[PDB]
């Protein structure tokens, strides 16, 4: 194949869009190429309190549907890259009323884990409502039937992982729940640093979540798209990456833009997506002895 080192590619094309400062540029690029596609469910008159922001939509082709319900819409979105044999659930922070259409929805699709991006206040503004509980008392969802206990928690400097208890009161099952909170990353923002967001993605991934042999993650922030958006497809173009394929990031995106609107908000959050995928895909191990090389030279 090619001469240059697995990520050759895209690290070249990051130099040159620093050097002639088109970072911008490339992001009008991406919005105006993305089309439009049908969400005429989010907006019946019934669904109105369902919604966080008016401006962001799951949609119809796409949606995540709430099984025995009289009222089967949630804002969430399932993204499926068989490529990469990953699957997500993007959607927004829920609101009081739609808590119990979010745990629901963890229960139908057999989640493992939730991935949550935000505070729940950011400039004096409330942007996800208390969805489980901070001490040991149990928290009831009576429209659905769902009750959740706390049952450990692990403070770090940039993020904290909470083991939770999710009970089926109707069915009388239980399952653990892993709940992954970065809590250094704000709103339009970046994260502290390409090692400190890839440790956090490592600690995901170690505990088997991601894996086809269970249901599709559930990822969020405020709105389910800039912040959620960044960690998809850095996670995505890895894996892709570690397959053998040679990838194009502004085709991935446009790609994974058909199943939910808008995802990657800024400019500089389309950049720092770029140094995360060169500093991870110097990280992963294989057989290989050339890729060995590489990695041993550009440490
Ligand atoms: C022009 C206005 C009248 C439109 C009304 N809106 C849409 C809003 C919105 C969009 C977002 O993309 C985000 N996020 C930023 C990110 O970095 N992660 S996010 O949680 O998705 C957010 F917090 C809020 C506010």
């Amino acid at each position: 194949g090619p001469l240059g080192s697995p990520w050759g590619s895209i690290e070249r094309e990051f130099e040159e869009l620093d050097t002639q400062r088109r970072w911008q540029p490339l992001y009008l690029e991406i919005r105006n190429e993305s089309h439009d596609y049908p969400h005429r469910v989010a907006k019946f008159p019934e669904n109105r309190n369902r919604n966080r922001y008016r401006d962001v939509s799951p949609y119809d082709h796409s949606r995540v549907k709430l099984q025995n319900a009289e009222n089967d819409y949630i804002n969430a979105s399932l993204v499926d890259i068989e490529e990469a044999q990953r699957s997500y659930i993007l959607t927004q922070g829920p609101l009081p009323n739609t808590c119990c259409h979010f745990w629901l929805m963890v229960w139908q699709q057999k989640t493992k884990a939730v991935v949550m991006l935000n505070r729940i206040v950011e400039k004096e503004s409330v942007k996800c409502a208390q969805y489980w509980p901070t001490d040991d008392q149990e928290m009831l969802f009576k429209e659905t039937g769902f009750s959740v206990k706390l049952l450990s928690e692990d403070v770090k400097s940039y993020y904290t992982v909470h083991l939770l208890q999710l009970e089926n009161i109707n069915s009388g099952e239980t399952r653990t729940i892993s709940h992954f909170h970065y809590t250094t990353w704000p709103d339009f923002g970046v994260p502290e640093s390409p090692a400190s967001f890839l440790n956090f993605l490592f600690k995901v991934r170690e505990s088997g979540s991601l894996n086809p042999d269970h249901g599709p993650a559930v990822i969020h922030c405020s709105a389910g798209i800039g912040r959620s958006g960044t960690f998809s497809l850095v996670d995505t173009c890895l894996v892709l990456m570690e397959k053998g394929d040679d990838i194009n990031i502004k085709q991935v995106l446009l790609n994974m833009r058909k199943y939910r609107m808008g995802l990657i908000q800024t400019p500089d959050q389309l950049r720092f997506s770029y140094m995360a995928i060169i500093e991870g895909a110097k990280c992963i191990k294989g057989d290989s002895s050339i890729q060995k090389r590489w990695k041993e030279l550009s440490k």
